[PDB]
């Protein structure tokens, strides 16, 4: 069939000069408006197809799910112990190694707490610590990002590592620091080159600085894993994912095919931990920013929290069903924050058809989630913070199909169930006991965030006064 349209490619650079990597989301909007919902790009040697809108993304990830569940190979990951039976989950290639960790991560989380009141109470406990930390700032203006990252990170640590860390633990802080730095490494020109030419890694000079943060991250994590291997009580049912993983490694000794091995234990755990320390807290960072930028909405939320929960009892997942306005606000924060605009790259394993065009095997697929979350054809005021995007005239919460912050298909975020719970409990817990606002004498903060693979709100301070 006919391949997707797109800007005319240069001789060797291809379309590298037709894409503004400073604000790619905007550049792609222009391309979408110019060539359509499914267009092509030749980034150097990598053929790319961008998917815009719910339909294009869905036909690829759901309808053609089997053929689009693979990731682009990333040979550089070798530096972290990645191998055929050791791929973690996020960067894992479509196959048994992924499926085994995928199924394991999903079911273990569910067994450990997800969907039960135990996790809720654990989270609201961590929430209480978060509140107390906010209170230490008295009326003084501060940046909530660090405390949000620490509190959220403790929830995933509890699940994976069976413990939390004090907001000032050196190892905890270093772990969080390295995790955020390495999120800068995933976006480097050098990595692209070494990735195309695997052999170039034999030069210690290069290999030695390519993924230094991810390596530091894993190294720092090994120390924690080693202590855990020591405290673990195999005579009791696993308390966390690391123990569950460990018990599987026992059962799997002698099985060359099992992905439950030492190399993969640090990758899987680092996979879940890192993912959990940089997603939800960012959304929460957007949440608090939007709440000081729209005090009215913040009050409506507090009002609902008062009417349904009060200012005593700790929030509970059972409350959400009776808090449609707060649920709408949270969903809008996710929609507007648009924290993962271009999603995570996919790769076709077979030739497929999308919106009439043909997408050859091996094509790097880009799911433009931002275009689904800001689709002017679907949302009323896509470029505005508008809780009514998830509310009907009656005040009922409705979730449109264009709400794909987590993508779709067999590869969709496995942390969604955890994210849903964290956002509700942490958000209501914060607004239930605090009142946020822009610090007098300071300019209204921008609702425009700084572009990256993971989009954070622009730096800002706020005042948190008790209630
Ligand atoms: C509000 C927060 C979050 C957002 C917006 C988000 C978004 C995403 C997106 C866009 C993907 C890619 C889906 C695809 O490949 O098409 C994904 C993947 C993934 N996320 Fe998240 N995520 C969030 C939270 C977390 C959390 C809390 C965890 C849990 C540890 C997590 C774990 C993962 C994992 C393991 C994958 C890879 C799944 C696979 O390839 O099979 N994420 N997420
Ligand atoms: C275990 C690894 C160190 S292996 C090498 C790469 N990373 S990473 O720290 O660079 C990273 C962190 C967050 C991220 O963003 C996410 C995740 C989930 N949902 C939405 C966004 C992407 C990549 C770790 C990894 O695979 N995590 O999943
Ligand atoms: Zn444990
Ligand atoms: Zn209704």
């Amino acid at each position: 069939g006919k391949l997707p349209p797109g800007p005319l490619p240069l001789p060797g650079l291809g379309n590298l000069l037709h894409v503004d990597f400073q604000n790619t989301p905007y550049c792609f909007d222009q391309l979408r408006r110019r060539f359509g919902d499914v267009f092509s790009l030749q980034l150097a040697w990598t053929p790319v197809v961008v998917l815009n809108g719910l339909a294009a993304v869905r036909e690829a990830l759901v309808t053609h799910g089997e053929d689009t569940a693979d990731r682009p190979p990333v040979p550089i990951t070798q530096i972290l112990g990645f191998g055929p039976r050791s791929q973690g989950v996020f960067l894992a290639r479509y196959g048994p190694a992924w499926r085994e960790q995928r199924r394991f991560s999903v079911s273990t989380l569910r067994n450990l707490g997800l969907g039960k009141k135990s996790l809720e109470q654990w989270v609201t406990e961590e929430a209480a610590c978060l509140c107390a930390a906010f209170a230490n700032h008295s009326g003084r203006p501060f940046r909530p990002n660090g405390l949000l990252d620490k509190a959220v990170s403790n929830v995933i640590a509890s699940l994976t590592c069976g413990r939390r860390f004090e907001y000032d633990d050196p190892r905890f802080l270093r772990l969080l620091d390295l995790a955020q730095e390495g999120l800068k490494e995933e976006s480097g020109f050098l990595r692209e080159v070494l990735n195309a030419v695997p052999v170039l890694l034999h030069i210690p000079a290069l290999a030695g600085k390519v993924l230094r943060f991810q390596k530091a991250f894993l190294t720092q994590l090994d120390e924690l894993l080693t202590e855990h291997r020591m405290t673990w009580d195999p005579a009791q049912p696993p308390r966390d994912l690391t123990e569950a993983f460990l018990a599987e490694m026992e059962k799997a000794k002698g099985n060359p095919e099992s992905s439950f091995n030492d190399e993969n234990l640090r990758i899987v755990v680092a996979d879940l931990f890192s993912a959990g320390m940089v997603t939800t807290s960012t959304t929460l960072a957007w949440g608090l920013l939007l709440m000081i930028l729209h005090p009215d909405v913040q009050r409506r939320v507090q009002q609902e929290i008062d009417d349904v929960i009060g200012q005593v009892r700790r929030p509970e997942m059972g409350d959400q069903a009776h808090m449609p306005y707060t649920t709408a606000v949270i969903h809008e924060v996710q929609r507007f924050g648009d924290i993962v605009p271009l999603g995570v790259t996919h790769m076709t394993s077979r030739d497929i058809e999308v919106q009439g065009f043909r997408i050859p095997k091996g094509t790097t697929l880009i799911t433009n989630l931002s275009s689904v979350l800001k689709d002017e054809a679907v949302w009323e005021k896509p470029f505005r913070f508008h809780p009514e995007h998830f509310l009907d005239a009656q005040g009922h919460f409705v979730k449109p199909e264009a709400f794909l912050p987590f993508s779709a298909g067999r590869r969709a975020c496995l942390g969604e169930p955890l994210a849903r719970m964290e956002l509700f409990l942490f958000f209501t817990s914060l607004l239930q006991h605090f009142s946020f606002s822009v610090p007098t004498g300071q300019p209204r903060p921008s609702h425009h965030g700084v572009f990256a693979f993971l989009v954070s709100p622009s730096p800002y301070e706020l005042c948190a006064v008790p209630r």
